[PDB]
């Protein structure tokens, strides 16, 4: 695709994040870098709004996958990066078991040279005691493989994953996503055959931040198409 080509150098990032759970606004906005050709995402987000009224690792998926480092011999799988510059929209639910759930809508497309990313989140039905508002999640690493299927009615993609993120008990708590991606033009796309991004992460601090922040590491290989 010509998209591709905008991401074989470094590429700066921005994040915007509109967030609402339960009745708990907050803002995140962040600032990094991705380099396609070696799936490596740097990111540091901050919360403007004061404290973060959930866990930080329950933003980590919403809070870029055309960053993904594509295999050459799937690169005519990459649908992210095919929609570029003018870019997509990527919906989700997350289903926390036992526990509320994030709708998301994302807006992911080049200004000039800068990837943007702005995320709308809405969080209902939670409890104020349990594993989410109640903060009992580890911030251990996230690692997992995106199950990403073509949508031909939609000139778009598909996906689907778990995360079982860490609870203080030593239980786990699983956060079922479902995925949609329409592309924002009007004309062809990569339209891929069943693959997935395997996808890792870890969280840090910046030492000399005093704002409740998170800093995440990443990197995102596609897999799963043999040559
Ligand atoms: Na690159």
């Amino acid at each position: 695709s010509k998209g591709e080509e905008l991401f074989t150098g470094v590429v700066p990032i921005l994040v915007e994040l509109d967030g609402d759970v339960n009745g708990h606004k907050f803002s995140v906005s962040g600032e990094g870098e991705g380099d396609a050709t070696y799936g490596k995402l740097t990111l540091k987000f901050i919360c403007t709004t004061g404290k973060l009224p959930v866990p930080w690792p329950t933003l980590k998926t919403t809070l870029v996958q055309c960053f993904a480092r594509y295999p050459d011999h799937m690169k005519q799988h990459d649908f992210f990066k095919s929609a570029m510059p003018e870019g997509y929209v990527q919906e989700r639910t997350i289903f926390f078991k036992d526990d509320g759930n994030y709708k998301t809508r994302a807006e992911v497309k080049f200004e000039g040279d800068t990837l943007v990313n702005r995320i709308e989140l809405k969080g209902i039905d939670f409890k104020e005691d349990g594993n989410i508002l109640g903060h009992k999640l580890e911030y251990n690493a996230i690692s997992g493989n995106v199950n990403i299927t073509a949508d031909k009615q939609k000139n778009g993609i598909k996906a689907n994953f778990k995360i079982r993120h860490n609870i203080e008990d030593g239980s786990v708590q699983l956060a079922d996503h479902y995925q949609q991606n329409t592309p924002i033009g009007d004309g062809p796309v990569l339209l891929p055959d069943n693959h997935y991004l395997s996808t890792q992460s870890k969280q840090s601090k910046d030492p000399n931040e005093k704002r409740d922040h998170m800093v995440l590491l990443e990197f995102v290989t596609a897999a799963g198409i043999t040559l």
